[PDB]
Parts: structure tokens; sequence; C-alpha cells
């Protein structure tokens, strides 16, 4: 079997990597979910509705929470327009900078989180259950590429805001234990969460009009775990392994150029 058996070993190793990495990613996303849910839960059930209008207090809460959870990039507490007197927009937010923790009220100095351009606010103010945004560049606030998990707080029929957790995309490869150039993450609809190239994430990465990519593209469309090769735009052939994230049905794809996989083995 000789090049057939080398190939079968290559795929088994790739399957192990993508499976372990889908796993890391699962625990990371569930940790962010659980924490955002816990914070919206506390605010909704226990919070003093005039301790909560206190930016020094919210800044302390959010700093300690980011400081205590190394994997989180940032967290916000964002209120419906006019929740409180003399403020339209109010959204304390803390994020990790390379040297500390920065703070801003997004609604004063960052952006109008309610204007429709912001998934993390618009989708999420009444899912109740919580919601992941698509990948975006957090311009004016976090100023990096991220996805965010947002959860409404209050009670029926109208909640009065969301709390959020941001995950910086630049960190996923390390958190997943895969070199950036070998990692793609797709959401459940197959849209790009993570790619080495940042203009790809923001709208492209696989030519499906290419005969060689058909099996890889079906694998992606069927939303199944599996192995397949493919070519990129420069015509480099990769061997790739796709693993599913349980429940969310996001995908982790591990791919390494074939020349390189054969050279090591």
């Amino acid at each position: 079997e000789n090049y057939l058996s080398i190939e079968k070993r290559l795929y088994e190793n790739l399957a192990q990597e993508s499976s372990h990495s889908a796993s890391r990613l699962q625990f990371l996303l569930e940790h962010a979910q659980a924490n955002t849910q816990g914070l919206s839960d506390f605010i909704g059930l226990l919070a003093d509705k005039d301790d909560i209008n206190n930016p020094e207090k919210l800044k302390t809460v959010l700093t300690n929470r980011i400081q205590r959870n190394p994997d989180f990039f940032g967290s916000a507490i964002a209120f419906k327009p006019n929740t409180f007197p003399n403020k339209k927009l109010f959204s304390p937010y803390v994020y990790r900078s390379g040297s500390g923790f920065n703070y801003l009220d997004i609604g004063a100095d960052g952006y109008d989180y309610t204007d429709g351009n912001w998934d993390w606010w618009s989708k999420a103010i009444n899912q109740v259950g919580g919601y992941w945004s698509k990948a975006y560049f957090d311009e004016g606030a976090g100023n990096v590429l991220m996805i965010t998990y947002a959860v409404p707080f209050g009670v029926q029929p109208d909640y009065f805001g969301v709390t959020t957790v941001d995950l910086a995309l630049d960190r996923l490869p390390e958190q997943l234990g895969i070199a950036p150039s070998r990692l793609v993450v797709l959401d459940d609809q197959g849209r790009l969460i993570f790619h080495s190239d940042k203009e790809k994430v923001l709208a492209g990465w696989l030519d499906k009009q290419n005969i060689k990519n058909i099996a890889f593209a079906t694998l992606l469309n069927d939303g199944q775990a599996g192995q397949a090769s493919f070519v990129d735009d420069k015509g480099t052939v990769y061997l790739a392994s796709v693993a599913e994230v349980a429940k969310l049905k996001w995908r982790v794809v591990v791919m390494v150029p074939k020349h390189e996989l054969f050279a090591s083995l």
C-alpha cells in the first residue's frame, strides 16, 4: 500500500488533531456561555437597580471577571436606550490590552451599539437563551477581530440589557493547540469563524468550482465530521480533517500541505 498506507496514517493523525482541537474549542465556548449566562442571571435576579447604574462598580465587576478568566478577551454590560435618567446609551466594557485592562463606556465613547450594525446587541436583546455573533472587527472598542456571546437580563416580557463575553480570534489557534496556518473554524452554517487570513474572515477561501475540491465541499455542506483533500488558490494540495463541535455544530478543520505531511513522515 506504500503511498496508500502513508496517506492512511496521515489522515488518522489529522483526525486525532481535529478531534482534540474541536474538543478544546468546545470547552472554551461552553466556559464563555456558562459565565455570560451566570452574569446575566445574577443581574436579573439579585441586582440592585441603582447599584447597577454605577460605572465604577460595573468597571470593578468586569475587570475582576476578565482578570480571573485568562481565555476571555473582554466583557460588556450593555443597557436598552433610556433604562436610566440622563443617559441614552450605557455600556461599560473591559478588555485585555497587551499591558493591562482597558475600560470604556461603549455607549459614550465607543459606538451606538443599538444602531443595527452590531449583531451582539441586535440579535440578542431578546433571545434570552443567549446568542453567538458572527466574526467582527470590534472597531471603537475592543479593536480586534472576535466573536461574542451575549445574554439578555431582566424578566418577561422585556429584558433591560445584555452581558457579553468576547473571544479574540487571534487566540483561538493557541487555545486549540493548532498552528494558525493549519486551522479553520466554521460555524454551523459553514461561515468562517477563523482563518489565518483576516480579510477572508470578514468576507473566498475555498474554490468550489474546482473538480478537486468537490469531496471537501460536500463534507462541509453535509455538516459531517470527515477527511478529504483539497487545493487552495496557488494550487497547493492539503490533506484536511473536519471535526464537529458537539451541540453548536461548529466545525474545526485541520489541514496541512501534503508535501509537508509526506516530507516529515
